[PDB]
This record gives C-alpha cells, structure tokens and sequence, in this order.
C-alpha cells in the first residue's frame, strides 16, 4: 500500500539488513548482488507491488510501432527491451542462467531481471539445479517475463570473442546457434512475435559489424528452411547507435 517513492525505501531496508542517489538505483544495486536464495514474502510483495507501478507508468511498444525493413516479418526496434510487449524477448544470459549480479550493469540481463523481477532469478535457479549443469552456448531456455510487457523470456548464451580476436567461422555459427535456437523454441511455443537483442556484441566482445550479419543472415535462412513458421515476426531490437546504423545498411537499404 505504500508510494512507489516509498516502496522503494522499504525494500533497500529489507536488502540491506539482510546479509548511487537513485533510490532506484540503490535498489537495484542490492536486488542484483544478492545472491539466488529464496527470499521473503514480504520483500517479494513489496517488490510485485513496486513493478506493477512500474508498468502502469508507460504504454509499451506494440510491434505495429516497430519499424519495417525491406524484408518481410523482419522488423526493427530502437530502444530498451523493458518497454516491449513481444510474445518473446531474447536475453543475451550467461551460462548459469541467474541473471547479472554486477550492481547496475548495462547489460540486457540486468535489466531483464531486475524488471521482470525477482521470480526470474528464483525460477532459473529451480531450472537450473533441475537440469544439474550449467548452460551450453546456442542453446534456448523459456520462462515468462513476469513484470515486463512481453510474455516470454528466451535465455541463451551467445559466444565470446577474445579481444583482439577475430570472428572464426565456429564462433560465427555458435552465435548463429542462439539465433536458430531462439526460432525454433518460439515456434514450438506457438509464438507469433521474437525480440532479438544483439546477442554476444555488449560484454562477450562479439564484433557489432559481422553479429549482425550473421543475426540477419541466420534469421533470413531460418525463414527460408521452415516455411512452416511465416506466422512468425522477428523483431531486432537495437540499443546503441553503432547497432541501429548496421541494421539500417542491411535492412533498409533504398
Ligand atoms: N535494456 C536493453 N534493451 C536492449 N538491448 C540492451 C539493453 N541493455 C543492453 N542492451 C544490449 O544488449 C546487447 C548484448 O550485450 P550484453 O547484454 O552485454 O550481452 P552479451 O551477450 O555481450 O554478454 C552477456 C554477459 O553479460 C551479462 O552481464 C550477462 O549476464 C552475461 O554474463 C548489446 O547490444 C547491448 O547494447
Ligand atoms: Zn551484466
């Protein structure tokens, strides 16, 4: 019942006696560092409760909003994943599938799960100690996205790229994987609509140029080998400036 202002207050109390001026930010910091353990009822409330305000303070994007390109049901979206209401957006994970616990991380995992919220980590958790083994790259996992707009979260794993590296042809097809798997999952799951994010290019150092290339690339052979799942619209969801114009040459040359 209290204030999103106040919400916020009463939650960094709970995090923090259990054991950055944005009150948000603060939050966040401790929601991302805690390790996966259960957690209480009463934060796990105030935290539904702090989300759901969340989302009724903007109209997501559709994906009517998003722009077309020059290839049909291939779209693209500049901005921030949390806004999206997709059938399903790909988080770029890591191999535990926990989420990111580096405090205030720009990566598309914190931001996924601090958004979707707390019963992300936890139900990745149970996934995981179910499965007894860390994730392989390539591969695709679904949960629901819990507090975010879209319906489904996909989790993979994309490649790294050693700095200074160049891109070999197995790392090109591992990072193709994430993408074949995604589309597999998502039509398995009865989806119409998927969300890539520009898997592998923030933190694991994939090269922005030949990621989307090969995002592209995969997704258009994709399409053309499973003419079954043309009710499937695929949406790029590009974040930095350096994404949005790769994807503009390649996708909305005149
Ligand atoms: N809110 C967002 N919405 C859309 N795209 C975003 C957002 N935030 C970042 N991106 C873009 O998302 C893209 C992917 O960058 P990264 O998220 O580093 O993913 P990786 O596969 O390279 O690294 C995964 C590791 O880093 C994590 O800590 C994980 O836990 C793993 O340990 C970039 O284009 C970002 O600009
Ligand atoms: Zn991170």
């Amino acid at each position: 019942m209290p204030s999103s202002f106040d919400l916020l207050g009463e939650m960094i109390g709970l995090l923090q006696t259990e054991q950055l001026t944005k009150r948000q930010d603060l939050w966040r910091a401790l929601i991302n560092q805690r390790p996966a353990l259960p957690l209480s009822k009463d934060y796990l409330n105030l935290e539904d409760a702090y989300l759901d305000d969340w989302r009724a303070s903007f109209v997501p994007v559709s994906v009517k909003d998003c722009q077309k390109t020059n290839y049909t049901s291939l779209f693209l979206y500049h901005g921030d994943i949390r806004y999206l209401a997709v059938d399903a957006i790909v988080n770029a994970a890591n191999s535990e599938l926990l989420g990111c616990f580096s405090p205030n991380h720009g990566c598309i995992d914190n931001a996924i799960h601090t958004f979707a919220g707390s019963r992300l980590r936890l139900a990745c958790q149970a996934i995981m100690t179910e499965q007894g083994r860390k994730e392989a790259i390539g591969q695709a996992k679904l949960t629901s996205a819990y507090h975010l707009p879209a319906s489904y979260i996909i989790h993979t794993v994309g490649p790294r790229i050693t700095k200074g590296h160049h891109v070999s042809p197995i790392r090109a097809d591992l990072l193709a994987r994430c993408y074949r798997s995604s589309l597999d999952l998502a039509v398995k799951a009865g989806l119409t609509s998927l969300a890539f994010c520009s898997i592998s290019t923030g933190e694991f150092g994939f090269p922005k140029k030949e990621a989307a290339q090969i995002a592209i690339k995969t997704v258009l052979k994709w399409q053309a080998e499973h003419p079954e799942s043309k009710t499937l619209t695929t949406i790029f969801n590009t974040f930095t400036s350096e994404d949005k114009a790769l994807y503009d040459t390649y996708l909305q040359k005149e």
